[PDB]
């Protein structure tokens, strides 16, 4: 198997990630001469459907396949196909009867679940099944990743970089398949701000990257590696690619009991509500300064990835799925909205004093809350954040495409509002965390 050592073995280079380190010579020689998959999509392969974004993508693609009597195939980690299907059923059994009925209605005719693993040869599938996917899949939608902001690139390489290369083997066999990929705004950690754009080739703007133990270094490197591999594949055979670099993915209001419990935003809301104390400001003071939180609700993101993804046109397109507005809606407003919805929060004016008292209050929480709180991430809040008026990244290509496709209720990128924050509270209560 390809490994971090065989490919990269303190700094890594985009040039390290040639497809010949992952895929056999014959597959690569043949890829330029293969036909494209049919542009009328009737079979979709979705990874990560048990994940937070992935389950919303599963709903999108079940709905889209219902219109054309098609099939959604979900790759799910499990010891058997039976267990895999049970895991995905359980994902949609969250205390919302309408969600469960909607999923069950669509899944009966349009869902296949396969046990497998992106990091394994042939995605962990037997040769007959793998060949069937190679022959039939019209689109790959790939949000699956090990999302962990502490592990090194050496440990995330398997699921996130090699995993991309394994899906590319499938995309480059029998017929060339469009590939929709989720990356992260975090790749910008090592890129000059003026060069970090939707138009750029990631190999040009991020040719060399450092490997170290800083926050999310490994994860952001691993997501960069996927983008680089996709660029290599596009050079070889022109496969359509859509890369969606996402900001923080927020919970959304349609379905009850659907939260990304381990993510840092959920941990923050739970921690504020449970301790009842917030800082005067989460941001550097001037007075409290105008600030913007760069997050988008998941139903919007799933719809945009689906509508604007690689099946929708030819070429290689990168989109910054970010919230660009200078709207003054930041973390301090979220505290105010928590307070206004019956989750009382007292402000401690001095940030340092707040942080010390907050740590003490977190340790006093009962186990279930404490384990899902900000306690393990407090190190990241040692200094207040510098406020930004909009996003750190440009969004012109994404915003134009969202407007042109008339996506969502705003026919535009949405703003965050109080109902999003209130949904965190009502879901945390439903899940027994408040
Ligand atoms: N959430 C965010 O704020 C955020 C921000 C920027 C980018 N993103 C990107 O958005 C995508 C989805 O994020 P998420 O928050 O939905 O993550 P998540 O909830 O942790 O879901 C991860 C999914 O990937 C699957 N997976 C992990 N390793 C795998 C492997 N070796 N083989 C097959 N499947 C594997 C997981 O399966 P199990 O259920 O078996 O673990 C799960 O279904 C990721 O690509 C992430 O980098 C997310």
């Amino acid at each position: 198997r390809p490994t971090f050592a065989s490919v990269h073995g303190t700094e890594v280079h985009a040039g390290d990630l040639s497809l010949d380190k992952f895929i056999d010579a014959a597959t690569l020689a043949e890829a330029p001469r293969l036909p494209a998959a049919n542009t009328q999509v009737r079979t979709v392969l979705l990874t990560g459907a048990t994940g937070f974004l992935g389950r919303y993508l599963a709903l999108e693609w079940l709905e889209r396949m219902d219109l054309v009597d098609g099939k959604l195939i979900c790759l799910v980690r499990a010891k058997s196909d039976t267990e895999a299907r049970a895991r995905l059923d359980k994902t949609f059994d969250s205390g919302d009867p309408e969600l469960l009925a909607h999923y069950r209605a669509l899944a009966g005719d349009h869902l296949e679940v396969l046990a497998g693993d992106k990091g394994e040869a042939d995605l962990g599938l037997d040769r007959q099944t793998w060949q069937r996917l190679a022959d039939t899949v019209d689109l790959i939608v790939d949000p699956a990743a090990l999302v962990n902001h502490v592990l090194p690139y050496s440990q995330l390489f398997g699921p996130n970089a090699l995993g991309t290369a394994e899906l590319l083997r499938l995309a480059l066999t029998s017929k060339i398949k469009p590939y929709s990929y989720t990356s992260t705004i975090g790749v910008a950690d090592q890129i000059p701000p003026s060069a970090f754009t939707e138009d750029a080739d990631i190999r040009v703007i991020s040719a060399t990257r450092a490997v170290d133990d800083s926050y999310a270094n490994g994860y952001s490197n691993s997501k960069w590696a996927g983008e680089v591999l996709l660029r290599e594949a596009h050079d070889l055979c022109g496969l359509p690619v859509a890369v969606f670099r996402c900001d923080m993915i927020l919970a959304d209001t349609t379905w009850a009991g659907q939260l990304n419990v381990p993510d840092m935003f959920t941990r923050m809301i739970l921690s504020l509500a449970a301790t009842g104390i917030a800082p005067g400001s989460f941001y550097e003071l001037a007075a409290r300064q105008r600030a913007h939180y760069d997050g988008l609700p998941v139903e919007f993101i799933a719809e945009a990835i689906s509508t604007l993804g690689a099946q929708s046109q030819d070429g290689f397109h990168t989109y910054h799925v970010m919230n660009p507005y200078d709207d003054g809606i930041g973390l301090d407003e979220f505290v105010d909205w928590l307070n206004e919805s019956g989750c009382p929060i007292q402000r401690i004016a001095d940030y340092g004093d707040w942080l010390q008292r907050f740590e003490t209050a977190l340790r006093a929480l009962p186990d279930r809350q404490r384990h899902s709180s900000l306690l393990p991430l407090l190190h990241n809040y040692r200094q207040p954040e510098r406020p930004v008026r909009g996003s750190i990244a440009p969004t012109d290509r994404f915003r134009a495409a969202v407007q042109e496709a008339k996506i969502g209720p705003d026919k535009d990128i949405p703003h965050v509002g109080a109902p999003i924050i209130v949904k965190y509270v009502s879901d945390l209560r439903l899940l027994g965390l408040l």
